[PDB]
C-alpha cells in the first residue's frame, strides 16, 4: 500500500491531504486532515447512466462519528440529525460545477472520524469534497475552495475557532472556484453592505491556497479523465395557479430564453413588474387568540403563518452536538405543506430554509440578562412563489413584537435574482418562483441599520464585485420598503 | 386581500368561519374558530387524474401544533401520534359523498394553530373538512355536520366541555348530512338501545345549523362547480380460504349484485345461514403459562388471541396531549398480522380497531379505589374473516377475568350489516368480510344490562330511525347469546 | 375446534407442539412451547409466483412480546430491535432446503407469546419453524433440528439454561437436517479445534429427536405436498473493481461452473492464487488523532478501519430484554456503507457481522475486576472483498492495544471456503467475494492458543467430519499467518 501525502497552510493551521491508501474502490477517497480535525470524503460515480434519466441525481451525505471526540454514543442517536443535513446542504451548494447534460448518478459521503474541539469539521469536509471530485476523474469543472470569514476588531479573520467566534461579529461560510465565488452563507450583527461583500471578497482570495494545493495532488496522483462527451445541438399570466395549469402543452429550454431576452431588453416581468418593484403586502397581528405571539405576513402570492411561544429556561433544547454541549434558548421551526404550491403529497429543505430565517433574525434577538426567556418561533408556509423563507423573518419579527419579545429592532429579507450576458445585465427585486431561470439568487435579511443574514447561489462565470455592488443596493432599498410597511401595523412589543 | 367570515351559535358556543385570505393557492382552505379553538383546514384536489386509476385516493391528514396551547414542544414529538391518526379517522369515515367513478387524488390538511382546554378541535376539524369540501367545487355530496352528544342528569347535553364530560355516561361523537346519519363513534355507560339511539337522532338534529351555515358561505365566496360527469353506462364455498381463491376468474359489480339479491329474497347467505344466525363458538381461558391473564376467541373464521398485564401505578402511560395532561391506567394494545387472512407483507387500521375495542371494555373497568393497578390489554388478530375488533371486546373479557381483574360484569361485542332498496330490508347477525357488499355495517358492544360502544357506518340515503330500532334490537339478542356461551367457560375473577 | 397435541423429551426438558387450532387460514401454525416458553410461529407462501421473478423472496419475522415475562411495555419499544433482527437471521440461515427453481413468495412470522427467564425463546422458535414448513405442505427438504452447546467441567451440555450459561466456556447454536448439518453460530473462550467440533456433532446428535417428532406430527396432522415441479433443463483478472466492469457481457450458471472446475482440477484461483494463500496484509496503528484507540488493517482487497472508546461504568448500555436486566459493558459497532464495493445507494446484514466480530472479540476482553471502563469498538469498512467482519476482527484486537485495553492476546479471524463434487474436496484460505461459488463457507475467529468465535454456513449434502477436521486446521494455520504479522506492529497494549 502506498499513501501520497500532501500538506499546506491554510491560514493558521495546517491542511494535510491524503489518497490512495484508503478506500480504493470508490471512484476517489481523501483523507483531510486540519488540526487534528479529519473527515474522511470518499465519491463514487456510476460509468453508464440508466437510460432516459430526465435529472441529475447527485447525494451529499455527512455524518458525524461520535467516537471522534473521544465519546462513546448514547441510547440516543439512523436518520441524519437537524445540523448534519445542513452541512451536508453547505457542501451540496458543487452542484452546478457538472457540465450541462452530465446525467450519471453519483454520491459524495463525508465522515467525520476525528475532530478538534476548536476547528470546525464542515470547511474539512468541504475541502475533502471538492479534492474527492477532482481526483476522481468525473466531469467536474474545480476544484473550489472553502472559507469561514470572521469579523473582530473591525477587521476580517479567516477561519475563526469557537472561542475567537465568540468575539466575532460574522460568521461567514464562503465557497467557489478560481475564477468566481459560487456560494456563500453568512450570519451578522447587523454589519453594513460593504463589510459583508468585503468578507465574500477577502474569503474568496484566501481560499486559492486550496485550490492550487489540490490541482497539484490532481497533478501527481489523479485519475485520468472522463471519456464524457456532451450530446451535440404565457405573456399576461399573472397568476401563478392559473399560469402553471394552462402552459402544460401537449406538443424548457424555450421557456427560460423567453423570459430571459424579455427582461434583457427591459420590458415588463412574467406577473408584470418593473425590475426593482415589490409585490403587495400585506401585514396582520394577533391573528390567532389562544397563543402568545402571532403574525401572519402576505407578500403578492407568498403567506406566512407565524407564531412565538415564551417559556422558562429549563424549556431550552440541550443540543449534544460533536463540538461540545450547546444550550439553545432561541428555536426556530419551519413547516412546508404540499397545498402552500398547490399540490397533495407528503406532509423539503425545511432544515436549510428554517436556519436561513433563523439567522435572520437571531442578531436582534435579545440578550439573556435582559430576557431570560426561552423563545420559540414556529414559520407555516400558507402560500410559496418566491422565497417563503424571507417571508418567514418578515412574519417572525411581527411576532415577537405580539408575543411581548422586546427585540432591538424591527428585521425583514428580500430575495433578489439577476439576469446577465453581456456587460448588461438586470438585478430584481422580489423574484417569482424567474428562480430557475436565471444566473444567480440572492436573499439579504437584516434591518433599518444593518444586515443580518445574506446567502448566495451563483451559477454564471465572471460577476464581478461592482456588480454584486449594486446589486446589494437594490437589497437595501427592497427591505427598508417592507420594513416601512411593517412598522406602520406593529412597531413596539408587549 | 378580503376575508369572507361568517359567524353563529353551535350549541353554547360561537363558530367562525372564515376563507379567501389565507392559503388561496389550495383549491379551498378554512379558518374555523369555536371559542377560542381554531383548525386551519385546506382541501386539494388535482384537476387530470393518473389514466387507469383503479381505486378512489383519499389521504385526510390531522396535525396537533403544541404552540396552540402556548407550550414549546420538548425533545420528543415526524410521524403522527395514536390520537392524531384517530382523528383524522373520524374526518374521513366524508368518504362516501363523493359520486361513483370520481378518480381523482384529493388531500385534506387540518392542522391545529389555536385550542381552548374545554373546546375539543376535533368537532372543530370536522366542522372546518366540510366547509373546505363544499367551498372547493371538488364533486362532493354535502356539507356534512359534527357533533359531540353527552348525557348528563339523564338529559342529551350538545357538545360537553372537558369539565362536563367528567359527569356525562356517553360520549357520542355523530356526522352526517341533512337527509341522513353517515358516522357514529359512541363511547358509553351500559346505557340502554333506546338511548344510544336518542342520541344518534339528537345530534344529527343538533348539527343541521352548521351545514345551514356552509351552504350560505358557499352561495356567498364559493367557487365555481367543476366540469366532471361520470363515463354513461361460488354457492355452497363456505370457506372463506377456498372462496377467494377459486373465485380469481381469468375472463365485482356482478359479485354484489348477485349477493345482493340472495339476501334481499332471503334464501341462505354465502356461508349458508340465516340472517340472524351467529357463527360458530370456541371459548379458551388460561392458553398461555407465564402471562397473568390470557383468551382464546374464537367465532367461525374469525379468532383473537388475547392477553393481561398487571402493573403498579407507576406502569401508567403518561400521554402529554394537547388538551392536557393525562395519565392513562387502562391501555390497549391491536396486531392484524397479514397471515390472519392469509397473506404476505409488513408485520392496517390497528388504532382504529384498537380504541373501538378499548371503548367497548372500557365502560366496564373497575375504578382505582377498588382496583389501583395498570392494567394493560394485548389482542393478537390470528384469523380474520368479520370484524376482528369486536372478537378482541370479547377476548379482553375473558383475559381479564382470567388475571383476576374485577370488572363489572362480562361484555362482548358483534358486528352487523344491512341490505336494503326498496321499504323491504334485512338486517344481517355476524357479518362475514358481505361487509363491501352493503348500505351500512355497525358493530355494538356491550354487557347484559346496557351498551358500552357504539360504531356506525352509512353509504345510503333515506335509513329511518325505526329501521335502526329493529337492527339494534337483533343486535341485542346476538351479543347475548355470545355472553351466554362466555359465562360457562369463565363466569368469575381471581 | 380441534387442536393435534404431540409431546416428548429434548434434553431436559419436555416440547409440546401444538397445531390445527390456531390461524387456520396461514398455510401452517404451529405453538411451540419449552417449559413454560412458548413461540408461536406461522407460515405462508403464496400459490401463484410474479411472472418473471428473478429470486427467490424468503422474509423471516421474529418479534418478542414484553407481556411474555408478565411486564407491560414502557414508553419505549414499530422496527425491530437488534437481538429480534439476529435471532430472525438465525432461523432464516432453512433458506438453502428450499428445492432451486422455486420462486415462490413465503413469510415466515414467528411471535414469543411466553417466555421463561431460564428457557431461550430462540431455539423454541427455530423448532417452531421447522415444524411450520414441514407441516405447510410447501417444497421444503426437512424438518431441521436446532440445539444450544455448552461446555461445562469438561462435558458438552444441551441446551444449558442462563444460569448455567455463566458456568459454561461455549455458547454454540447448530442447526440441521437428518444427514447434514447447515447452520452453525459459536461463541467460545479460546477453546481448541477438536472441541469446537466436537460440539458441532454433539449438536446434531441431540437434535434428532426433535426432527423425528416433527415427522410424526406430519405424518398424522400434515397437509398435502404441493403440486410443484421444477422447469426441465476473465481469468487473469485479479482486480475485483477491474473484473466486474468488464465481465458485464450483453449478449451465471457457466460462471459458477468455470470457476468451479478451475479449483477442483487444481489450478491457480481467480486472482492467481493457491488453495491455501492468504493476501497481502497492512496492519497500520495510530491513524487518527483525536480518538484514543485507532487501527487501519488491510487483506488485499478487504479494508476495516476500527476505533476504540473509554468510558465510565456509568456509560454502559442497559438493555432491557425479554429474558431480563442486561447491562453491556462491551459494545461492538459495524457499519457498511455502499463506497467499500464501489456502488451507490442508502448509507446490510451489519447486526449479523456486527455481532460475530463482538463474537470474536468478547473471549478475549479482561475483566470488570481488572479494568472497570466502558469500551465500545466501531469498525467502519471502506473496502470489501470477502468476509470484512473478520478483517474487523483484526482491527478491533489493534484498536484495544491502542487505546490500553489489556486484552488477554491478540485475536485474528480468517474466511473460509470449500468446493467439493466426488471424494476430491479443496479447502480455500481468504476467500473473495468465490463465496457465492462453493458448497460451505466458514470464518473462524480466535488467538495462537485456542478459537474465540465459529460461523459455519452449510448448502451440501454428505460434509464428513474428517473433512471439517482438515478444514479447521488449514484455518488455524491462517489465523497464526494473520496474528504473526500483526505482533510485528502492535504487540503490547499502553
Amino acid at each position: 500500500l502506498n499513501p501520497i501525502v500532501r500538506k499546506f497552510q491554510y491560514g493558521q493551521h495546517t491542511v494535510t491531504l491524503e489518497t490512495g491508501m484508503m478506500a480504493r474502490q470508490a471512484t476517489a477517497a481523501v483523507m483531510v486532515s486540519m488540526d487534528d480535525t479529519a473527515v474522511f470524503v470518499t465519491v463514487v460515480g456510476q460509468k453508464k447512466a440508466k437510460p432516459g434519466q430526465d435529472f441529475f441525481p447527485l447525494t451529499v451525505n455527512y455524518q458525524e462519528r461520535t467516537y471522534a471526540a473521544g465519546r462513546i454514543p448514547g441510547s440516543f442517536f439512523g436518520r441524519p440529525s437537524e445540523g448534519e443535513t445542513l452541512i451536508a446542504r453547505l457542501i451540496d451548494r458543487i452542484r452546478p460545477l457538472f457540465p450541462e447534460g452530465f446525467v450519471n448518478e453519483v454520491q459524495v459521503i463525508a465522515t467525520v472520524v476525528s475532530v478538534n474541539p476548536q476547528v470546525n469539521p464542515d470547511i474539512v469536509a468541504m475541502i475533502g469534497a471538492s479534492a474527492a471530485l477532482s481526483l476522481s476523474g468525473i466531469p467536474f469543472n474545480g476544484p473550489i475552495g472553502a472559507a469561514r470569514v470572521g469579523y473582530i476588531n473591525d477587521q476580517y479573520v479567516l477561519n475563526p475557532t469557537q472561542d475567537e467566534l465568540k468575539e466575532s461579529k460574522l460568521d461567514l461560510v464562503v465557497a467557489g472556484t478560481e475564477a468566481a465565488v459560487l456560494m456563500v452563507e453568512s450570519e451578522a450583527e447587523l454589519l453594513s453592505e460593504d463589510q459583508m461583500l468585503g468578507a465574500v471578497v477577502f474569503g474568496h482570495e484566501q481560499q486559492q491556497v486550496v485550490i492550487q494545493n489540490i490541482n497539484e495532488l490532481v497533478k501527481e496522483a489523479g485519475k485520468p479523465r472522463w471519456d464524457w462527451q456532451p450530446e451535440p445541438v404565457a405573456y399576461r399570466i399573472t397568476d401563478k395557479q392559473e399560469r402553471y395549469a394552462q402552459v402544460d402543452v401537449i406538443k424548457h429550454a424555450i421557456e427560460k430564453n423567453v423570459v430571459r431576452s424579455r427582461v434583457l431588453a427591459g420590458e415588463p416581468r412574467i406577473d408584470g413588474r418593473e425590475k426593482d418593484m415589490i409585490r403587495g403586502l400585506d401585514v396582520r397581528t394577533g391573528v390567532l387568540p389562544r397563543t402568545h405571539g402571532s403574525a401572519l405576513f402576505t407578500r403578492g402570492e407568498t403567506q406566512a403563518l407565524v407564531t412565538a411561544t415564551l417559556g422558562t429556561a429549563r424549556d431550552a433544547q440541550v443540543l449534544d452536538e460533536l463540538m461540545g454541549e450547546r444550550t439553545d434558548t432561541f428555536l426556530f421551526h419551519y413547516n412546508f405543506p404540499p397545498y402552500s404550491v398547490g399540490e397533495t403529497g407528503m406532509v423539503r429543505r425545511e432544515i436549510g430554509h428554517g436556519r436561513l430565517a433563523k439567522r435572520g433574525v437571531l442578531a436582534v434577538m435579545p440578550d439573556m440578562d435582559k430576557f431570560p426567556y426561552t423563545v420559540r418561533v414556529v414559520s407555516e408556509i400558507t402560500e410559496s412563489n418566491g422565497s417563503s423563507s424571507m417571508a418567514s423573518v418578515c412574519g417572525a419579527s411581527l411576532a415577537l413584537m405580539d408575543a411581548g419579545v422586546p427585540i432591538k429592532a424591527a428585521v425583514a429579507g428580500i430575495a433578489m435574482g439577476l439576469v446577465k450576458e453581456g456587460d448588461n445585465y438586470v438585478v430584481l427585486s422580489d423574484i417569482l418562483g424567474e428562480d430557475h431561470l436565471g444566473d444567480m439568487d440572492f436573499k439579504v435579511a437584516g434591518s433599518r441599520d444593518g444586515i443580518s443574514a445574506l446567502q448566495m447561489d451563483i451559477k454564471i462565470e465572471g460577476i464581478t464585485k461592482e456588480i454584486m455592488q449594486v446589486a446589494l443596493n437594490q437589497a437595501k432599498g427592497a427591505r427598508l420598503h417592507i420594513l416601512g410597511v411593517m412598522e406602520q401595523a406593529i412597531n413596539a412589543p408587549r
